[PDB]
């Protein structure tokens, strides 16, 4: 797994994850590999 969540921070879709946990599950929802 490489730096992929860099874009996640921009899109509120998975960015909201960092609000209560901020791990990867949210990003995996629309990608898969972390």
């Amino acid at each position: 797994l490489e730096p992929k969540r860099e874009v996640c921070e921009l899109n509120p879709d998975c960015d909201e994850l960092a609000d209560h946990i901020g791990f990867q599950e949210a990003y995996r929802r629309f990608y898969g590999p972390v």
